[PDB]
């Protein structure tokens, strides 16, 4: 070996080596010996396209011009749906620009219309199709934003489960498309039943998110319309997802009636619900994206479900014995999209040592199969930090999951009395979690000797019921502590430098560390990717599906506005602890780039060292692979020169006063 101070190890991962993997690997399909996927195209502006795979050869269907991605709750999801036509496969899908619903013929590689041009620019989105028990139509999610009266601006939301006629009949006739389920603010997996007697779908209303409280509604289909509409499962402290029928009168969901998402098979009258092997493990996850199910259905009608505390792991439910026997597989995490046909599963799956990829699994002889992985340049296991999982010790005795990456190298190591840096990355969506599936964004760090904890804080998803609410109007209090905790048992524990510590982190994380940063000084360097800094300007500037979440983050807001004053960062920045970077997409519908601005701003005034950089055709998370490497050679030179070390390979970047 070689011995360098921490930090300034040389890494074969580049920050062009995790722009180029960040591919996004989602939604497959299976049909017979036919796979489908999405895959995004850092290098190509982040476009999407979809994939069709047969016998080894998989060829993409959207050329250039087009992008398969639809902004229903502008996080979108599956956004493309194979259909089966006499010789071949036919594509919807959702074009990016427009949002207009376009076909695609495996024959003719122009796609076209069968949704009209909205009044407003993407005024009209489709999301989580499905095709009619009858051909002839694609149910799905119509998302439509309102013109102000006579660049029309935009005054409201009105959305629905919608049908298409796939003949284009519709590319100039909103006539043509038809209001099945509406009077809900949010709907999501419509699903026909066997006979096409029944419609089931999700419905819930604005107060609430659908990991608090949904309803799972089924209707009996007469002369084409609805009738007798009926809850099956779900309500207001109970998030009730993913109808999936067993059988005409007769379908699956998933309900945490008992503080776990678990799985109940429900009828169409008897209140009678049974619950099919009960575990203190999560069995879905929280509804940011529509178009993907936990759970499908095998040709003999055993189950192919994901479950778990933590990670998901795929096994499958034998109804006649009433066994759920886990697959034997290499794949630690998978995600809430599986595909089934048969005996094939198919799906993302990835763990410690695996990145995310596209995994096929037979459940008769359990061949395993990968498909497609977000990166090619296999790195070499040694520059590869294996995570450990550790239950830190929060306030009231209460336990928090954390995973810590130390840094690791194979050809380097520290001089006798050093103690490496650490960052604590705080996960963002305030309700998700970061699983131990190989992320190069943190190799890019522990190859070059900073140490990562990545910190699943309460309000975290996957671990109960009761942990999630734990962050329930303590939000920059519950995250921002549980945060702080993981960074003092690093220090305490001999681990860290405790001088040199960082936090970062994403949408949510930003706000996690502009609140840590405002209310503690443990942390000497930290970096806000597109953060939230003021509560009340963001409820009211934010798109809809997000715009009550605060209500029961910090409170309901005809009421709390003096909380929100309070918990935001942006009234305090002279209690800054330490220098900023800010990091901003300028199309961002989530979190208007005023937040950092404004930030930025005051941050100034105050004579603050910070940095602020803005990043133009990238919205709300970022997909263009130049500008991941920008950001990420920012991040680390700026970590260089807050904390106390020369990285090799980035010069450092001017802070401001």
């Amino acid at each position: 070996r070689a011995t360098l101070p921490y930090g300034s190890w040389p890494s074969p991962i580049s920050a062009a080596d995790v722009a180029r993997a960040r591919l996004r690997l989602s939604f497959p399909t299976v049909a017979g010996d036919d796979v489908w996927w999405q895959e995004t195209r850092p290098e190509e502006d982040g476009r999407t396209t979809v994939i069709h795979l047969r016998g080894g050869h998989r060829t993409e269907l959207l050329q250039a011009p087009w992008d398969a991605r639809t902004r229903v709750h502008e996080y979108g999801g599956r956004s493309y749906l194979p259909i089966r036509t006499a010789e071949g496969w036919s594509v919807v899908f959702s074009n990016y620009d427009d949002q207009r619903l376009h076909r695609l013929d495996e024959g003719d590689p122009k796609p076209y219309p069968l949704t009209p041009l909205p009044a407003v620019p993407a005024g009209l989105r489709y999301a989580d199709y499905v095709l009619s028990p009858d051909g002839t139509e694609v149910w799905c999610v119509c998302e439509g934003h309102i013109a102000a009266p006579p660049e029309p601006a935009v005054t409201g939301i009105r959305r629905a489960i919608v049908a298409i006629p796939l003949d284009g009949r519709a590319a100039e006739d909103a006539g043509a498309i038809r209001e099945l389920v509406a009077g809900a603010q949010f709907y999501a997996s419509p699903a026909p039943s066997p006979g096409g007697g029944h419609l089931a779908w999700v419905q819930w209303n604005h107060p609430r998110m659908p990991w608090d409280g949904t309803e799972v509604r089924v209707a009996a289909v007469e002369d084409g319309r609805t009738v007798a509409p009926r809850t099956v499962k779900g309500g207001l402290k109970e998030s009730a997802l993913a109808p999936l029928w067993r059988d005409e009168e007769s379908l699956y969901v998933i309900s945490d009636w008992p503080g776990w998402w678990n799985i109940y098979q429900v009828g169409l009258h008897g209140e009678s619900p049974q619950a099919l092997y009960p575990a203190e493990e999560e069995f879905a996850g929280p509804l940011w994206q529509l178009g993907g199910m936990p759970y499908a259905l095998l040709g003999d009608g055993r189950l192919a479900v994901l479950h778990g505390e933590g990670d998901l792991r795929l096994g499958v439910y034998d109804p006649e014995t009433l066994d759920l026997v886990d697959l034997e597989v290499p794949y630690e995490h998978w995600a809430t999209q599986l595909s089934a046909d048969g005996t094939t599963v198919v799906g993302i799956g990835g763990g410690p040592d695996l990145p995310a990829s596209v995994v096929r699994v037979d459940t008769t002889t359990g061949r395993v199969e990968g498909l497609r992985r977000e990166l090619a340049e296999l790195p070499n296991v040694a520059y590869l930090s294996r995570p450990r999982a550790e239950r830190l010790d929060g306030p009231f005795g209460r336990p928090v999951h954390a995973y810590v990456f130390p840094p690791t190298n194979p050809e380097a190591a520290a001089p006798e009395g050093e103690l490496p840096p650490y960052v604590v990355f705080v996960h963002g969506g305030p309700t998700g979690r970061v699983s131990t599936v190989l992320d190069l964004e943190r190799v890019y760090f522990t190859s070059r000797g900073i140490g990562v904890i990545d910190v699943n804080y309460g309000g975290s998803t996957g671990y109960g019921r009761a942990y999630r609410e734990r962050l329930r109007r303590q939000w920059g209090v519950v995250d921002v502590e549980d945060a702080i905790a993981a960074a003092q048992a690093l220090v305490d524990g001999g681990i860290a430098d405790p001088a040199r510590l960082a936090i970062r982190g994403g949408s949510a994380g930003g706000w996690t560390t502009l609140a840590a940063i405002t209310q503690t000084d443990v942390f000497k360097a930290a970096t806000s990717y597109f953060g939230i800094s003021d509560l009340q300007s963001f409820a009211e500037a934010t798109h809809d599906f997000e715009s009550q979440y605060l209500f029961g983050l910090i409170g309901p807001l005809p009421g709390f506005e003096r909380a929100y004053e309070e918990r935001s960062p942006l009234r305090h920045a002279d209690r800054t602890a330490c220098p900023v970077l800010l990091l901003q997409g300028l199309n961002d519908p989530v979190v208007p780039p005023d937040q950092s601005e404004r930030f930025a701003l005051a941050l100034a005034d105050k004579k603050m060292p910070y940095a602020y950089l803005t990043f133009e055709g990238e919205s709300h998370g970022f997909r263009k692979a130049g500008t991941v490497v920008r950001s990420l050679e920012a991040e680390l030179a700026f970590y260089g020169q807050t904390l106390g070390f020369e990285p090799r390979g980035v010069e450092p970047i001017n802070l401001t006063v």
